[PDB]
């Protein structure tokens, strides 16, 4: 199997950890972890194209897009490689994650790490918001934590 | 060209921004940039296998060694892959990185991206320093400040 890893970190309270599993290459990858300090509610969970984190969150650029397609949501066929819908948090502020995705890869031309996971302000709309943002981020809003994928033991 | 790019933070004062540039797929690499908070004198600078930060910058495990070599230097034929060897601070707590390596990489089995980079508490005495473990972490000390190597725009 292979294994990766995401430090979630941002300017304000939110922080969380990701794990990333693909036990065959090329294969599904489970991904799963803790989010905390979050609004109750739906917050838009991407990976980003770039793992630059120079000036915060906003330096990760769009969301990881290879194949130029328009941005959807995790179960559509369009839909951008980093596009994992999102994370809902309760009022205790928790989002608890445990998602499997089959078109992220921890290896090859959709390979992710190196790339910035993104928890975002507000929900994502998976592109059936109405508007053009909606076809591009889902409408997402602000990062409010983020971290650098990275090769796990 | 390919570039990565590296935020390094710890749990004290040590901050910076390291810069990776690589003209040519085979080719050397280009690293640059700034690291504040440190003490006068030399701290150990290297890639570490995992780009894991979870439990902090322990958890990055050793030195990236895809050729089960011993440590040293740079400069060193007998070397790991993720020996960078020390970025010197002044008096005022800054080093200022500019240097070529041609061992690491941004693609292939050397690739350094989605792995860590780490300041050391200490100088690396390059494997030189007469006991076992110079020839693993050249006696560097604890690690004051790191971050995962991401892809960059
Ligand atoms: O060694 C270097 N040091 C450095 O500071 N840079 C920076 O990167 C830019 C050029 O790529 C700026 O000219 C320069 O500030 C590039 C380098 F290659
Ligand atoms: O939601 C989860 N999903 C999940 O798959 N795991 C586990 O996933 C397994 C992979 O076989 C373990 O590595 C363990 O982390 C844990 C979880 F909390
Ligand atoms: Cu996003
Ligand atoms: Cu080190
Ligand atoms: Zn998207
Ligand atoms: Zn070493």
């Amino acid at each position: 199997a292979t294994k990766a890893v995401c430090v979630l970190k941002g300017d304000g309270p939110v922080q969380g950890i990701i794990n990333f599993e693909q036990k065959e290459s090329n294969g599904p990858v489970k991904v799963w972890g803790s989010i905390k300090g979050l609004t109750e509610g739906l917050h838009g969970f991407h990976v980003h194209e770039f793992g630059d984190n120079t000036a915060g969150c906003t330096s990760a650029g769009p969301h990881f897009n290879p194949l130029s397609r328009k941005h959807g949501g995790p179960k559509d066929e369009e839909r951008h490689v980093g596009d994992l819908g999102n994370v809902t948090a309760d009022k205790d502020g928790v989002a608890d994650v445990s998602i499997e995705d089959s078109v992220i890869s921890l290896s090859g031309d959709h390979c992710i790490t190196g790339r910035t996971l993104v928890v975002h302000e507000k929900a994502d709309d998976l592109g059936k918001g109405g508007n053009e943002e909606s076809t591009k981020t889902g409408n997402a809003g602000s990062r409010l934590a983020c971290g650098v994928i990275g090769i796990a033991q």
